[PDB]
């Protein structure tokens, strides 16, 4: 667990699909998602292990 890791669904507002993996806090795992490349947050991974290393354990 780390702060950051609190924070939301951020896709950022740009019109691109890159996939990556997020912690959504409100439901407590680790999800794959598309990102955009702008305006995104750290609770950002390209893998499930990574964002699972720092949140969960």
């Amino acid at each position: 667990a780390a702060k950051y890791c609190k924070l939301p669904l951020r896709i950022g507002p740009c019109k691109r699909k890159i996939p990556s993996f997020y912690y959504k806090w409100k439901a407590k795992q680790c999800l794959p998602f598309d990102y955009s490349g702008c305006g995104g947050n750290a609770n950002r991974f390209k893998t499930i292990e990574e964002c699972r290393r720092t949140c969960v354990g």
